């Protein structure tokens, strides 16, 4: 697939934009994760399939068990790794592009984590979006967290929500959810 827009959907705590805390996620959000495996899974092409890339670590935090994420494309990134299709589902890589050399029947591709990914990622052309869940919690000071993103925002837009539903279809955006003492609303950026 030769230079595919790319997203970035990450979900941020404001103001800072925490994003982890030792190598796991600082909130169990039950809608939030059923809204990520919507996006991320919905296709509007017959014979495709999007593609998630993460960095080794975050695959590492999934569960054997339940990686690799189903209905999916799943790219790892590693220094390490020598450009490999281990099988259908799973593809080692040592940088986004050459992954995407490795690739055919893709709809989307997606950037789902973790933070060095996301912070060396944000700078390359390839991605044209951004899909942020923003979250807000009464004292965010109190929730631990190690792990924030850096994100140049001053050179991107936030669009209306009418631009949000058109990107996903049909999924279902409800609109100040809260779970616990979070509440949290998703969001489209683009670049100016
Ligand atoms: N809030 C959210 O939406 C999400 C939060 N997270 C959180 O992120 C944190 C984990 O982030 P982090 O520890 O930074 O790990 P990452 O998942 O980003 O993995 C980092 C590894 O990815 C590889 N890598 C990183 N950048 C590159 C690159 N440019 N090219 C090739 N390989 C690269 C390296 O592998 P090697 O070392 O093998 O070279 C590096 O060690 C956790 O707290 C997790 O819960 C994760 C996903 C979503
Ligand atoms: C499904 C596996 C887990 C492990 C941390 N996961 C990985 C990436 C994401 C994830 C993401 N990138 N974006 C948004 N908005 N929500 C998420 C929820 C869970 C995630």
């Amino acid at each position: 697939m030769l230079k595919p827009n790319v997203a970035i959907i990450v979900a941020a705590l404001k103001p800072a934009l925490g994003i982890g805390y030792k190598g796991k996620m600082p909130w169990r959000l039950r809608k939030e994760i059923r809204y990520f495996k919507d996006v991320t899974t919905r296709t509007t092409k017959p014979n495709t399939r999007n593609a998630v890339i993460m960095g080794r670590k975050t695959w590492e935090s999934i569960p054997q068990k339940f990686r690799p994420l189903p209905d999916r494309l799943n790219i790892i990134l590693s220094r390490s790794y020598e450009n490999e299709i281990i099988d259908d589902n799973i593809i080692h890589a040592s940088s986004i592009e050459s992954s995407l050399n490795l690739v055919s029947d893709v709809e989307r591709v997606f950037i789902i984590g973790g933070a060095e990914i996301y912070n060396e990622l944000i700078n390359n052309s390839l991605v044209s979006h951004l899909l942020i869940t923003e979250i807000e919690h009464p004292s965010p000071e109190s929730i631990e967290m190690d792990t924030f993103l850096k994100f140049p925002l001053e050179s991107w837009t936030k669009q209306p929500k009418s631009e949000l539903q058109k990107f996903v279809g049909d999924t279902v955006l409800e609109d100040d959810i809260k779970e616990g003492d979070f509440t949290y609303n998703y969001t489209l950026w683009t670049r100016k």
